[PDB]
DNA sequence: GCCATCGATGGC
DNA sequence: GCCATCGATGGC
C-alpha cells in the first residue's frame, strides 16, 4: 500500500539510525513520538514525499 | 501483548 | 495543505 517491495528503499532491511524518524525509535533511545519509518526505508514511490529522505 | 508503521487529525 | 504528532491494527 505504502511500498511498491521493489526499490532500494523497499528491498533495504537495516535503519540508518541518523534521520529523525530513527531517533525517534525506542531502539534508538528515542521517545517513538512520531512513529515512521527510517526515511531511507520510506517505499520510492508509494510513499508520503514529504517522508523521503 | 508487543512491534512496526499505517491512516487520521488538530493546529498551523 | 502540511507537520508533528497520535490512535489503530496486522502480523508476530
Ligand atoms: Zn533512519
Ligand atoms: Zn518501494
Amino acid at each position: 500500500a505504502r511500498m511498491c517491495g521493489e526499490c532500494e528503499a523497499c528491498r533495504r532491511t537495516e535503519d540508518c539510525g541518523h534521520c529523525d524518524f530513527c531517533r525517534d525509535m525506542k531502539k534508538f533511545g528515542g521517545p517513538n513520538k512520531i512513529r515512521q519509518k527510517c526515511r531511507l526505508r520510506q517505499c520510492q514511490l508509494r510513499a508520503r514525499e514529504s517522508y523521503k529522505y
